[PDB]
């Protein structure tokens, strides 16, 4: 899991049957200081996240249990402390 | 899943039986600004993608469901992209 | 598995059903000399770790064994380390 | 899957029971330009690859399907790879 | 799988039940020329490896009720890197 920020959204018509009715968001990985590093990822929205919102993204085989999905938002961050 | 652009194609005769009848494409990973970073990967085409087209690539165990030995495959062709900034 | 240090904690109300009643910690990956590298990860606490504690973090499908959406979780609290 | 070149081979007697009778090769990851980058990996040969040959390497859970402890294996030998630019 | 060198060992009492009676080693990832790169990982010893020994480490689901994602699966006898 990692902290990311919805940077945008991706639309695709000719996609896999398992991706039907899914919202594809562009999420940039953040650090502990909430500063975005170069990494960016296309994840599936499940909890219903909006732009600018900091979310918790689970990736890999774990993300399937939300599929050919390998990355999905599994929570919206309320607060963080370091 | 990441954004990629079909750079080319890979041909292989002596391959695994699970790769039978599969088109192996060369896909370079893109950023949010659609600028390709140094990373590149050989992925399996499933939706039927052509050269120069921006596609969505799924990797790992998820790509298998396209007993495969596939660990990366195209699962969609990008229609539009949207980067934003709020407030 | 890697060596990490509990930097902090993450709170989230609107999260996945599998994450209900879970402690989300911010763990920074350490080297063999216990020096934290730039990498940081949000992991689920299972053994009950506190701030400043050095823990062992398991990642991937192995982290599920804590149908979870978990891909990183603390699976042990380090007693001692040695680098011969 | 990525492009790699068989650099060498690794021998091990005291190994797992799933690695019995397996050829362990040292494969260095290549770019799309077939330039070897710093990455190197010990993969299991299945198609029968030799030194200097460019091969396709599958990694992760997919490599098990070659109770294996395999997480990286050669699943094909590259015949030709084409890079392109369109319009 | 990658080439690694047993740098040390990790001890933990409050660990997962699946990790009971397991030897946790500190393994530094090596290159083809056997020079250790910055990467380091805590792996589970299964074949019985000692310090300074070059071992083959399998990672991910392959290493596995286990929560193991990295384990030693062999001790390297010899290596060769044809140029
Ligand atoms: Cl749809
Ligand atoms: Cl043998
Ligand atoms: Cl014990």
């Amino acid at each position: 899991m990692y902290l990311g920020k919805v940077i945008g959204t991706v639309v695709s018509t000719s996609k896999n049957e398992s991706l039907s009715g899914t919202k594809l968001l562009v999420v940039a990985r953040l650090t502990e200081k909430l500063i975005p590093d170069g990494s960016t990822q296309v994840v599936v929205d499940t909890v219903g996240a909006g732009n600018g919102e900091i979310v918790i993204v689970s990736c890999g085989s774990s993300a399937r249990q939300s599929s050919v999905i390998d990355a999905a938002v599994v929570g919206i961050v309320d607060t963080v402390e370091t």
